């Protein structure tokens, strides 16, 4: 069963989440250009089955990238600034690391930073958030 | 079973950490005045028996404070501030909050935020991290 901490963000658009709820993450798609516009993923339930968050969290701005993550190469730590967009304060920029140590980099905005490093083989399983036009929030689930 | 992140805050002191790991928090106590001197904590391990942390993790400074858990007063958020403190970067501050509302703030807010909210009945079930004189760096196991 996933720890589910979060999100950081702001409190605008809708809020976003999935069932039945992660244990671990098979890809995640990002959306970004200035900052990030969207994100989606898919997992592994606690069903032991595969499912998708279906559509992407966000709006149709920026350009997408996909992570595919497997038993050895698997999402240990997150970051990312919060900061405005316009009038919202949102996800301004997002960074991922896998176990690998494989870095990578969505948005080139600027805020106030969070970081969730994940230790002794433990995984970022998936997300939640808030979403509109772009990211306002995101949130994690976690699996050791 | 716990899940492992962080830690938050700067790279000196000597690593402080738990055997067993722990799947519940019964006390924890922080000394602090200006900044957070020091962390400890008592715990349930993965073995079902109860443990101290040992000798406080960080210096002589600061007064004591002590917060009671169990299994339905628990740890949900604990956020708190990294910022140079003379010539180290340490936890300049903590802020602690039970499922039950009892709040408790400790040193002085001076830095860099970090909060880590635990939703859904997650829970803080204790902590790692690294001291010296002060509190260098905080983190968290946490059971869903």
């Amino acid at each position: 069963k996933p720890v589910k901490i979060g999100p950081w963000g702001g409190n605008g658009g809708s809020e976003r989440d999935v069932q039945p709820k992660p244990i671990r993450m098979v890809s995640m798609t990002v959306s970004s250009g200035a900052i990030v516009d969207a994100i989606a993923f898919t997992y592994v339930g606690t069903d032991n089955v595969q499912h998708s968050s279906g559509i992407k969290w966000g709006g149709t701005g920026g350009t997408e990238d996909t992570i595919n993550l497997d038993a050895t190469n698997y999402v240990t730590e997150i970051s990312g600034t919060v900061g405005k967009f316009g009038t919202d304060d949102i996800v301004t920029s997002l960074k991922i690391i896998t176990s690998k140590g494989v870095t990578r980099t969505y948005g080139s905005g600027t805020g106030i930073p969070f970081r969730v490093p994940v230790l002794d083989g433990g995984k970022i399983a998936g997300f939640f958030g808030r979403a509109g036009a772009f990211l306002d929030a995101i949130g994690f689930y976690i699996t050791p």
